[PDB]
RNA sequence: CGGAACUGAGGCCAUGAUUAAGAGGGACGGCCGGGGGCAUUCGUAUUGCGCCGCUAGAGGUGAAAUUCUUGGACCGGCGCA
């Protein structure tokens, strides 16, 4: 975890893959390639209370603690690939998503170019429910 | 000289055929259209597999457990199905 680059003239980039689901939050640091990882760490290690791991309070706290540890490793710049569950399923990030986001706003990492990358299908397989739907 | 069938060539008849339906059928001209059938091409995602990377949780709920998981899960990359 040592970028030999000089600090400001140019950045040694990593790339954080921020998964924000409605029941989990991943954080997966990698190289420019992506194939090689530096540090991945999740919330579920840091907080053990099933009901409020995806809670926005939990996802924020998680994002701060995780981003803190990656900064700790000393990577100055990051590419970003925020991602949600996707597919035939939901296209909206869950309640953790946004608390994590604001948390990473205060956390301090130098940010390269951002992009969205949730895998939307052209034409999809059937959603997990009835025809009559998740009813309640 | 009268009355039935058959058979030749005339003269004349203003010589003979109602219109073409804001009824209809059929033809023609270039169009029009997720109209039909057959064959052909493409896309991602998907779930599955194989391989590589870090790793201890992952799942899922209003809240939890059976469930998968240090015999390497989930996450990421490349190929295949």
């Amino acid at each position: 975890s040592l970028g030999p680059q000089v600090a400001e003239g140019e950045n040694v980039f990593g790339v954080c893959h921020i998964f924000a689901s409605f029941n989990d939050t991943f954080v997966h640091v990698t190289d420019l390639s992506g194939k090689e990882t530096i540090c991945r760490v999740t919330g579920g290690m840091k907080v053990k209370a099933d009901r409020d791991e995806s809670s926005p309070y939990a996802a924020m706290l998680a994002a701060q603690d995780v981003a803190q540890r990656c900064k700790e490793l000393g990577i100055t710049a990051l590419h970003i690939k925020l991602r949600a569950t996707g597919g035939n399923r939901t296209k909206t990030p869950g309640p953790g998503a946004q608390s994590a986001l604001r948390a990473l706003a205060r956390s301090g990492m130098k940010i390269g170019r951002i992009e969205d990358v949730t895998p939307i299908p052209s034409d999809s397989t059937r959603r997990k429910g009835g025809r009559r739907g998740r009813r309640l």
